DNA sequence: GGGGGAAGGATTCC
DNA sequence: CGGAATCCTTCCCCC
């Protein structure tokens, strides 16, 4: 079996760089703006030229602006990135349709009918590589290995614009010494309660007690890493799709009262369900961040489909189930539709 | 003892 | 001082 994957290099801000050139060889910062007033937010992305000097994903926008106060700073545009990649994934869709998008900017290929051994599907990498680089002008790595986690480890390691296969004996090496941090799907929190386990690497996964780690990584990841240490790991190739949508905003102000929020509430169900489109929701969760920015939601699964009538005629309860379990202020509210049909 | 799901909490960037 | 999803563990009715 043997595995292709492609991840495209910091996408955002990339496709930023696409759509006007002259911020390449520029540091651009792809950015989320909340509005509780000015610079307020997060950042989405930045690229390569930006994080080389601290300003990475998941930090304040004013923290990262300490370091590159002189740097593009751009909101971010997800339905365009989210069209760009629609169209590279459609690209893609076909050197193997037996492929599985993961997100909107990876995709796992299964080329075990397409080609075999790793030469050829090498050269399928800068291939697939080099027609998004110029049907597109994007940029993006390749991983290739036995099974999809290990295909996408060869990929975020050579990274950016990079194609790095890692076949049997280096898989291996790496059960033997890559880093537990750097494992899929596993990240901070995860990581640190691992090394107090004594776990740094893949295979100390098997010198521990099946039970201290469900104990406490959890039965799901337990099995995960212990399958990865024994390179007993196989999981298909198929386009696993999305199943939940939603919309979450910051409120202006903290607060408890419900005539307050309640319209934060209904943008966000009114959004989702342009975004939910033809497809039939039967579930509907209530979300909404504390100051201590927790995550409390209630939510429902209805015997039947959601019609926005309804949608907003449940978020209500909902919300005022909330309300009533917990204390802490609401900072931002929204709601998630699943179970579609 | 366990299937089958709904519900609530936590975690990753999937 | 963000926003979107997913993952995952506990609760529950009942054969
Ligand atoms: N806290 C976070 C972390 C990530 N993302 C976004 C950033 C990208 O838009 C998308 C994919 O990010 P990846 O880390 O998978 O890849 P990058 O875009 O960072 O590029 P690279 O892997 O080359 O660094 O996830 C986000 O919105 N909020
Ligand atoms: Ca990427
Ligand atoms: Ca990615
Ligand atoms: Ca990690």
């Amino acid at each position: 079996m043997i595995v292709l994957f492609v991840d495209f290099d910091y996408f955002y801000a990339q496709v930023e760089e696409v759509l006007n050139p002259s911020l390449k060889g520029k540091p651009v910062v792809v950015c989320v703006f909340s509005g509780r007033f000015e610079d307020s937010g997060a950042v989405a992305t930045a690229n390569y030229e930006a994080r080389k000097f601290g300003v990475k994903a998941g930090i304040p926008i004013v923290e990262a602006k300490k370091i590159l106060p002189n740097a593009v700073y751009l909101p971010m545009r997800k339905e365009v990135y989210q069209q760009v990649s629609s169209r590279i994934m459609n690209l893609l869709r076909e050197y193997s349709e037996k492929i599985e998008i993961a997100s909107i900017d990876e995709a796992y290929l299964d080329i075990s009918d397409k080609v075999r051994d790793y030469r050829e599907a090498y050269n399928l990498g800068l291939e697939i590589k080099n027609k998004i680089l110029e049907k597109e002008k994007i940029t993006v790595t390749v991983g290739i290995s036995k099974n999809k986690v290990f295909a996408k480890i060869a990929a975020d390691m050579a990274k950016p614009n990079g194609i790095k296969v890692i076949d049997d004996e280096e898989v291996k090496r790496l059960i033997r010494e890559l880093d537990i941090a750097d494992v899929p799907g596993i990240g901070n929190i995860t990581a640190e309660k691992l090394k107090k386990l004594g776990i740094n690497k893949l295979v100390d996964t098997l010198s521990i007690e099946f039970d201290k780690l469900k104990g406490m990584i959890g039965e799901a990841k337990a099995k995960y890493l212990i399958s990865l240490a024994r390179d007993e790991y196989n999981e298909p190739i198929r386009t696993r799709v999305r199943k939940s949508i939603g919309r979450i905003v910051t409120m202006k102000r903290n607060s408890r009262n419900l005539e307050e929020i309640k319209p934060y509430l209904f943008r966000a169900i009114e959004e989702s369900y342009y975004k939910l489109d033809k497809r039939i929701p039967k579930a509907i969760h209530v979300v909404a961040v504390t100051e201590d920015l927790d995550i409390v939601s209630r939510g429902r699964t209805f015997p039947h489909g959601i019609s926005k009538e309804t949608a907003y005629s449940e978020s209500v309860k909902l919300l005022q189930k909330i309300l009533e379990e917990d204390e802490r202020k609401i900072r931002r509210i929204g709601v998630r539709f699943s179970k579609f049909i």
